[PDB]
DNA sequence: TAGG
DNA sequence: ATAGG
């Protein structure tokens, strides 16, 4: 199983989980968390990294949350759309955390690390919601992240998600952009490509020492 | 001559500046900023990245700032040590910002990007202080950073600063650790080694445009 | 779990 | 675009 894949050896026992959130503004403490997608990763038989499990939830604004109109205009989210199928922060996070913990156990990792583009944004929103819903045994590292903007800057000399993906030879569709499922999925493929490219070029594994 | 080095071509026009901060706690809004060092970078004739200019300031706690005993126990800083030569947040940042702006213009970049270990920590402290002191024309990207924890995770499979440095084949002294200047300097050398390594393996420059 |  | 909503 995943115990025999080496995923747990690649990032010192950290289990990388790709996260994208859509929100009703820039403030994690006061603005509504509206949507979240999560994609766990796995290592294939040759040691290439690739997406494993995808999760996707539309989220009900927490009690008293702010909704900035320009954020809604940006992401195109109407909180009052009947077929959003919104669930509570607790419900969304509980299901994500459950799946992540299972992945961690089956992989022989010890903790999860959020992978996200300008990752402090998604981290701060995810942690605020976890606190709000008083979720227990949160498997994500409380402060460390794998920021794909920084990683893409190193590997591709690009920090903008669309451009980084394009530079890496991936498709990127402006029309699908800025939706949670799509952004998470491109970000996961981009992260996997940067790690895989490092291995291709002989940068990993390391030499004697 | 700085416009002739390619520093501005490496990171889509971002001017990387290594920052480490020492604090009287974990909260950038409520806890004192006690110390800060900055190291700007340059590219040599062969395209290798290396430290350029170093700055180092001890910082007077802002009015009403919290001072957590355990933080002081950790970093060894006595806020009321007469030898500390403390200056105001405004004075430290103004001088740091001034040197950074000079570097940006002389290298043909257009914006600085903070390089720091678990960079959200240092970024939030520098931004909080920059706001308190009403500094203008802050040259640092408002949200983007180059986190050496993530980059080291990729390049070296290590996220802890001491270990990443050792894995990169650098000296790392536990006795010098946790001083702003020493930590900034190691972080800068680490960042440069990771970037230089990527070029040595052929990952940069890229092949297909 | 290591940014003070 | 300084491009995480
Ligand atoms: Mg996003
Ligand atoms: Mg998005
Ligand atoms: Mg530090
Ligand atoms: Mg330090």
């Amino acid at each position: 199983n995943a115990q025999l894949t080496g995923l747990c050896d690649r990032f010192r026992g950290f289990y990388p989980v790709v996260i994208d959130v859509e929100t009703a503004g820039f403030n994690a403490k006061t603005d509504a968390l509206l949507e979240i997608a999560a994609i766990t990763l796995k290592m294939d038989e040759q040691g290439w990294l690739m997406p494993d499990t995808t999760l996707h939830f539309h989220v009900e604004p927490f009690v008293g949350a702010n909704l900035q109109p320009e954020a809604l205009a940006f992401n195109g989210i109407d909180p009052n759309d009947p077929d959003r199928g919104a669930v509570s922060e607790y419900e969304a996070l509980h299901e994500i955390f459950k799946v992540v913990r299972k992945g961690i156990k089956a992989s022989g990792c010890n903790r999860a690390i959020m992978v996200a583009h300008n990752a402090n944004f998604d981290h701060s929103f995810m942690m605020a919601a976890a606190e709000r819903a008083s979720l227990k045994r949160n498997p994500f590292h409380p402060f460390a992240t794998f920021d794909t903007a920084a990683l893409a800057g190193l590997a591709l000399g690009q920090t903008v998600l669309s451009k980084a993906c394009q530079t890496a030879g991936m498709d990127f569709d402006s029309t699908q952009a800025h939706s949670a499922l799509y952004d998470t999925e491109r970000t996961a493929v981009l992260f996997c490509e940067i790690v895989n490219r490092w291995k291709r070029l002989g940068g990993w594994p390391l030499s004697a020492a």
